[PDB]
Parts: structure tokens; sequence; C-alpha cells
């Protein structure tokens, strides 16, 4: 029972540290997505501001 | 368990810093076509202002 107990826990972190580690940095990911698109949508009508 | 474990962070993680580098750069690529597109528009009708 033990055995297979830490086979399931292990087997079921693994499909969730990868979701989980993907999230992290699909998260920073857009985090600077935002910094950046940001600085396009920013501009763009600042020329067309003017 | 902990060794498909950290298999699975890895593996998502690998999906997902894919589309978060992208995502970076796809971004900072926006932020300057914002500071160029503006300058398109901004003198477009500056002329056409004329």
């Amino acid at each position: 029972a033990m055995s297979m107990a830490v086979e399931s826990t292990g087997n079921a972190k693994a499909e969730a540290e990868s979701r989980a580690e993907a999230a992290r940095i699909e998260g920073e990911g857009s985090v600077l997505q935002a910094k950046l698109k940001a600085q396009a949508l920013a501009i763009e009508t600042e020329a067309e501001l003017e």
C-alpha cells in the first residue's frame, strides 16, 4: 500500500509540476508581454495621437 | 514518483517557457511597432494635416 502510495503521489505530482512549471513561465511570459505590448499600444496612438 | 515528477515539471515548463520567451519578444516587438507605427500615423496626417 505505501509502495504504490508513493507511486501515486509522485505520478500525480508529475502531471502536476508539469503544468505548474509551464504555468510559472507562461505567466512570467505574459508578464513581459504586458510590459512590452504596453509600449506597443502606448506610442502607436502617440504618433497617431499627433 | 519523484523521477517522473521532475520529468513532468520540466516537460510542462518546456511548453511553458516556449510560449513564455515567445511572449517576451513578441511583446517587445509590439513595443517598438508602437514607437514606430506611431511616427507612421503621426505625420501621415501631418502632411495631410496641411
